[PDB]
């Protein structure tokens, strides 16, 4: 297609290909003093709104907008239903700015109809660490689609990020845009087989009857790593060294400070689950997965698919297969129906043996204002929510 908005932006054109000797901005020597001070103009009757995600009621508003209008699969069966507490965690990480949590209201009803957000993160791309904004939760109400609101939201957050002297961004989407640095398919491991069959997500056939499908996905309720336990505050330093070390191998990863490790990993029920194996007061292995339910549209029996999404997993005392087998069992113990992972890091290597199935699409990783070589998803070492 044309990408008439995206081609005005500092991102690669559809045919751009850079070798590994190239790792730099499209536009360098930017000047904070030159950034527009005026808000981008919205159509008549709509206004910017600065959301306070720590206020329950403003946070409820964002929650309702996403619950009704956020991402669906291509068949419009499932819609992501991030919980309000999950949105609080995702948006209030260390050094967050309230002014990068941007809503648009329709003045006559006072209702929120659009949203976009960013948080700051140090991102290492091909061994250069850059202060960036991670952009997420871009949403326009279903009644106002294809009216070119989204570029307004994007330009307005880019302006507010640039005020902080930040000139690069990282973002992910299932849709193809100019132009991915990497592309990772997702895979799903069934936990509650029967439920997934009954809502249409998984299938039977003359060979695979219901009883046989259930048996296929049965797991033993005993951990490979016996001492794996919920992460506690005392474990923050050990997680930071274990994970920090591990992530240096990849082409793309966040550089976490200790404060970021406590925020992104300390457990919160129905939001983030992290488990650790401690030997001698050292953290030797970790598992983590976050909770992202999908609302089920038009199923008479079920309204919610409870799904655990693999986050960061590191083993030094087991095989990666054994670690991920434990991650599936811990998701099962926590009532999840399915365990979802992308082919990033070492994940793809355990998919066949641990009975994952290939999904319907892929997640694309993108950088704004950064020119570099693209790479296979095994070299991606970051997971965005
Ligand atoms: C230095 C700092 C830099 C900061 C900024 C970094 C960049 C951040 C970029 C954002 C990253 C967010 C990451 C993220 O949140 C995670 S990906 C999830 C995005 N959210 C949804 O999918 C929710 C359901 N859909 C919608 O709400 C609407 O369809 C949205 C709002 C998606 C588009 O609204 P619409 O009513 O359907 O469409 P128009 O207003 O008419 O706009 C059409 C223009 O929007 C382009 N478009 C469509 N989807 C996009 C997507 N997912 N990223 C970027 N661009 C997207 C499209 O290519 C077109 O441009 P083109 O004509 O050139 O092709
Ligand atoms: C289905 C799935 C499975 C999986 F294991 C990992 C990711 C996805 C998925 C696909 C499309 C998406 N669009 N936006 C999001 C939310 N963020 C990542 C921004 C998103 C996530
Ligand atoms: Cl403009
Ligand atoms: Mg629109």
């Amino acid at each position: 297609i044309d990408y008439k908005f995206w081609y005005t932006q500092p991102v690669p054109k559809i045919n751009d290909e850079f070798n590994e000797s190239v790792n730099e901005p499209f536009i360098s020597d930017n000047k904070v003093e030159d950034v527009r001070k005026d808000e981008y103009k919205l159509p008549p009757g709509y206004s910017w709104y600065v959301c306070d995600v720590k206020d329950e009621k403003d946070r409820s508003e964002i929650y309702t907008l996403l619950t009704d209008n956020y991402v669906e699969d291509d068949d419009n069966i499932f819609r992501f239903n991030y919980s309000a507490e999950f949105l609080l965690w995702a948006l209030t990480s260390p050094n967050y700015l309230k002014t990068w949590h941007i809503g648009v209201k329709y003045d006559a009803s006072n209702k929120l109809i659009g949203f976009i957000s960013a948080i700051p993160t140090d991102i290492c791309i091909h061994k250069r660490t850059i202060k960036m904004a991670e952009v997420n939760f871009l949403c326009v109400h279903k009644t106002l689609r294809s009216k070119r609101l989204a570029p307004v939201l994007i330009k307005e957050i880019t302006r507010r990020i640039n005020l902080e002297n930040i000139w690069q961004a990282i973002y992910t989407a299932g849709v193809y845009l100019p132009k991915p640095v990497s592309d990772a398919r997702y895979y799903h491991r069934s936990i509650n087989v029967k439920k997934l069959i009954e809502i249409g997500f998984s299938s039977l056939n003359s060979r695979l009857t219901m009883s046989r499908a259930i048996k296929l996905y049965r797991v033993e309720d005993t951990l490979n790593i016996k001492n794996m336990r919920l992460m506690k505050k005392k474990d923050v330093e050990g997680v930071h060294k274990l994970l920090g070390s591990y992530l240096e191998q990849f082409n793309l990863y966040a550089v976490f400070t200790k404060e970021e490790i406590a925020h992104w990993f300390l457990p919160i029920e129905n939001v983030i689950y992290t488990y650790v194996n401690e030997e001698n007061g050292k953290i030797k292995d970790m598992i983590s997965f976050y909770s992202l339910p999908s609302q089920i549209l038009g199923n008479d029996k079920y309204s919610t698919l409870n799904a655990a999404y693999s986050f960061y997993n590191v083993t030094t005392t087991a095989t990666f297969k054994q670690l991920m087998q434990d991650a599936i069992l811990l998701a099962k113990r926590n009532n999840f129906d399915v365990f979802n992972a992308l082919e990033v890091m070492q994940n793809k290597s355990v998919f066949e043996d641990l009975k994952f199935g290939e999904g319907d699409g892929s997640l694309k990783y993108y950088l704004y204002n950064w020119k570099c070589a693209s790479f296979a998803p095994a070299h991606v070492g970051i997971v965005l929510l």
